[PDB]
């Protein structure tokens, strides 16, 4: 029954130094286990697969077309406001190409934090408030779910950390009030089709 | 700072039911339990230099019921106890539908432990971390209608300055005992940072022992 998974993709910079290479080394290889995760997800009828890079995305925009040929939706969430203008007309254009996809929506974090999230959400609430057209007794927790990012995707179902930390690091917060937390030691270099499955297990034993 | 390096633990209690079910015993048996656990878990945290100690009790009309009898009953009992041992009294959690004689009790017990300088003991009653945020937000909200307060000047540590505990030390360890691997919409805004430590040891056999396994292992991984 796992619909939504996030996951911390930690690791890639131990895992070089562990291979005697430099921080380059570990990025791409961690973009083999990002190819990795997107295609198992979506062959897994998983709904929603939610990624963050914890320590990128010019890297990521030769990969497009090939998301579109599989039907994957794909949305940047995080702050990319200050992102320059070519950069963020190319985000604009790759979700845009693919919005109409009813198949894996593959959620890419980008300068994304879970407080951010939730701020952001508020000031728009705020700027409602101050136009009137709000009232402070009136905002609720639907209502801020409402602003906050991934809104109308099934709720996350579980959060997978790679890496050995114990930690969220600001990732999602308010999405995760009722996730499964999945912490695993394996390096994200190294995390395959076995190490996703073993966490479904998590998910389906619990 | 303590050796262990940790200033806020906060703690989500799970397991009583299935301590009493175990023991063929009915569920008051395991609540019994879990309170000597409370009481020792409070006494640990106090004299291992721990600065807050806040504590969930983990349950999921009659739910609403059974809650409310353990909360005022805890009040009734406890709160001597937790003055004479310097103990600093909180509640954090959505009071505000408490009946104004349960709300007076509460404040009693708050204003009479104010002034102790040992541990800072939140206790979550009627909490939830989504409305934690929510009556954040509607505190700022109220600042912008009353024209205090521009949208743009809203940030992160702003509203920080809104969610529960905001004034004592961050939440740097939160364990949750029992066996599952969940924050169930206990603290959200406040544990973005903290160290999460699971254990399958429940409630009422979460002993010194346990808690000095959770505080040194922040020590290590910190
Ligand atoms: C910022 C955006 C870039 C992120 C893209 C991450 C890289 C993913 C590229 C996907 C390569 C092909 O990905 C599949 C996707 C869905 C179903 C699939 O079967 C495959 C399959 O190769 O078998
Ligand atoms: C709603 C209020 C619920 C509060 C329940 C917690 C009550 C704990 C009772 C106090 C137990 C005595 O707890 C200590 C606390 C601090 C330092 C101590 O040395 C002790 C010591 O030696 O027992
Ligand atoms: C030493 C004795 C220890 C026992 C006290 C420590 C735990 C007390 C937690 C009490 C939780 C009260 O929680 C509610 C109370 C009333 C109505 C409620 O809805 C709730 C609700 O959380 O939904």
């Amino acid at each position: 029954g796992c619909r939504h998974v996030a996951i911390i993709m930690d690791g890639n910079g131990r895992w070089a130094k562990k291979q005697g290479k430099i921080r380059a080394f570990g990025h791409k290889a961690g973009a083999k286990s990002v190819r990795r995760a997107v295609s198992f997800a979506a062959n897994n009828g998983i709904e929603a697969l939610t990624l963050y890079a914890f320590s990128f995305v010019w890297a990521l925009d030769s990969e497009v077309k090939s998301l579109h040929r599989h039907n994957v939706r794909l949305r940047i969430i995080g702050d990319t406001s200050r992102f320059n203008s070519r950069l963020q007309e190319r985000i604009r254009k790759s979700e845009a190409l693919t919005a109409g996809n009813t198949g894996l929506t593959l959620n890419i974090a980008a300068n994304y934090g879970g407080r951010w999230d939730i701020v952001q959400g508020v000031r728009q609430l705020a700027e409602k408030v101050q136009q009137g057209n709000l009232q402070p007794d009136q905002i609720d927790e639907e209502m801020l779910n409402q602003h906050v990012c991934m809104h109308e995707l099934a709720p996350v179902d579980l959060v997978i950390r790679t890496g050995g930390e114990h930690r969220i690091s600001n990732f999602l917060l308010w999405q995760i009030a009722y996730a499964e937390l999945y912490f695993t030691d394996v390096l994200w270099p190294d995390f395959d089709e076995q190490d996703f499955e073993g966490a479904l297990n998590a998910f389906a034993n619990r």
